[PDB]
């Protein structure tokens, strides 16, 4: 599912991501543009051989099992495939756990490299609040 910007925001707001561990909704919508261009199906390979899955691009080495990543911990007890669905719930439950892992949203390199230090409100400007 390819989301619209405000469509994603409402879905992320309904799941309570807003100020979860102190990150305004804009931080999350911004993470989801640049991680995946708003697409629940995007999958990408990392060098270390791990793959990043879905809307926020949750990684298989720690976070979900894909069966091809040595040493996977499957810290969300989940199949990485289930994070590609159109029902962002599993990706949020897991994202709540990652962000809570101490380094905050810096767990997302596109958040660090592109969202952080910016006016993350442009990402919800025009969303019906
Ligand atoms: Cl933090
Ligand atoms: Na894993």
């Amino acid at each position: 599912k390819v989301f619209g910007r405000c469509e994603l925001a409402a879905a992320m707001k309904r799941h309570g991501l807003d100020n979860y561990r102190g990150y305004s909704l804009g931080n999350w919508v911004c993470a989801a543009k640049f991680e995946s261009n708003f697409n629940t199906q995007a999958t990408n390979r990392n060098t270390d051989g791990s793959t990043d899955y879905g809307i926020l691009q949750i990684n298989s080495r720690w976070w979900c099992n894909d069966g091809r990543t040595p040493g996977s911990r499957n810290l969300c007890n989940i199949p990485c495939s289930a994070l590609l669905s159109s029902d962002i719930t599993a990706s949020v439950n897991c994202a709540k756990k990652i962000v809570s892992d101490g380094n905050g949203m810096n767990a997302w390199v596109a958040w660090r490299n592109r969202c952080k230090g910016t006016d993350v409100q442009a990402w919800i400007r025009g969303c019906r609040l």
